[PDB]
């Protein structure tokens, strides 16, 4: 019934009267509040000022408050401590670039954005997840790759939309590489074109290029579609917990959230996030952009519980997050009916696909 979530004190003061305060710090509150869509609307409306929220359930799973060290939980999920990469595979990286099929990218966006919404509560939201899984399965069957796996990861008992985890090279030795994007959107009429149809499309193309590649990787590569990112990042919460339980070792994580909108349609700058990411992995991404994508490299900052990468870094995994926009010249249309297909820049997505593939090759073959 009640959600337990972590919010900025800013957001708390807007929710006080409907919430139970469990623990509090100078900047954040750990609360219990039954999220109805009245409260959903408050969360959405205060998000630019007060930041996003983190659903704690994947970290504490129904454990009673009496048994929780609430303050340690609150401190460790609102702070982070920081934790060299070779680039020596130019021939392979260019081979993969030459196989990028921009039309196939665009087609994916057309499909996801044709749904009325992809909400974690709705039937269409469930279809989108099932669709994604089947796109992977089909691709692996089409290129006769047995070397693979795909499964749903339940979004607890709160949301019917599951996450989808896929992997190429299940039997490869070593720490894996993870690529992720979130499949979901808000309720109502939400094409969610830039708000991660884009990210999803980019990684789907990355997967397909990898299947059609002439060389194998020396590590497993995961491609993930997170459920319910628009619900306090709870989908990737469960996914990270699933990786922890299965003891899957992971060397690097890329988050693709909004990979398709340009503020100025011939800007071509790609922005890297500098908080809640690995600085080492981020400098690496910067040099891939300069060396291979030949793009200007910008930097930006994010609010609290910005996106799924946060669940990885909270659990000690190294994380990088390339983004379409800076925090000041934004996508003004995200979370509205106007996050439409026609807002997407295909050159921009192609560049994120390039970045992703260089990432996969230079880590995948060390
Ligand atoms: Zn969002
Ligand atoms: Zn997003």
């Amino acid at each position: 019934e009640e959600d337990r979530i972590i919010v900025s004190n800013c957001l708390y003061e807007q929710l006080k009267d409907k919430a139970r305060l469990i623990a509090q710090s100078d900047h954040f509150s750990f609360i219990a509040i039954p999220i109805d869509e009245n409260i959903t609307n408050t969360l959405q409306k205060m998000r630019p000022v007060c930041g996003n929220y983190l659903n704690a359930e994947p970290y504490i799973q129904q454990t009673s408050n009496r048994f929780l060290d609430s303050k340690k939980l609150l401190d460790k999920l609102t702070s982070y401590h920081s934790i060299p990469y070779p680039i020596n595979h130019e021939a392979q990286v260019h081979s993969l670039f030459e196989q990028i099929d921009p039309a196939k990218i665009w087609q994916t966006n057309q499909h996801l954005t044709s749904y009325i919404n992809r909400s974690a509560k709705s039937r269409t939201g469930v279809e989108a997840a099932q669709w994604f899984k089947q796109q992977f399965d089909t691709l692996a069957q089409d290129y006769g790759r047995k070397d693979v796996e795909s499964y749903f990861v339940k979004t607890g008992n709160k949301f019917i939309q599951p996450s989808v985890v896929t992997v190429i090279g299940k039997d490869k030795p070593g720490e894996a590489i993870v690529i992720g994007a979130h499949i979901d959107t808000l309720d109502g009429n939400m094409p969610g074109a830039d708000d991660d149809s884009s990210g999803i499309s980019v990684e789907l193309e990355m997967a397909r290029v990898v299947f059609s590649s002439n060389f194998e990787l020396n590590r497993p590569i995961y491609f993930i579609a997170y459920a319910a990112e628009e619900r306090g990042l709870i989908g990737s919460g469960y996914v990270v917990q699933d990786f922890l339980q299965k003891k899957i070792p992971v060397k690097a994580v890329m988050q693709l959230d909004q990979a398709g909108y340009r503020a100025n349609a011939k800007d071509q700058t790609i922005w890297l996030l500098k908080d809640y990411v690995d600085k080492g992995l981020t400098e690496f991404t910067a040099e891939l952009l300069t060396r291979y994508v030949k793009t200007p490299v910008g930097y930006t900052k994010c609010g609290y519980a910005c996106s799924d990468h946060v669940n990885w870094t909270n659990e000690g995994f190294k994380t990088t997050y390339p983004s379409a926009t800076t925090l000041d010249d934004d996508n003004p249309y995200v979370h509205t009916s106007n996050d439409t297909l026609d807002i997407l820049n295909l050159e921009h997505m192609v560049n994120f696909t390039k970045l992703g593939l260089a990432f996969i090759v230079e880590l995948g073959l060390n």
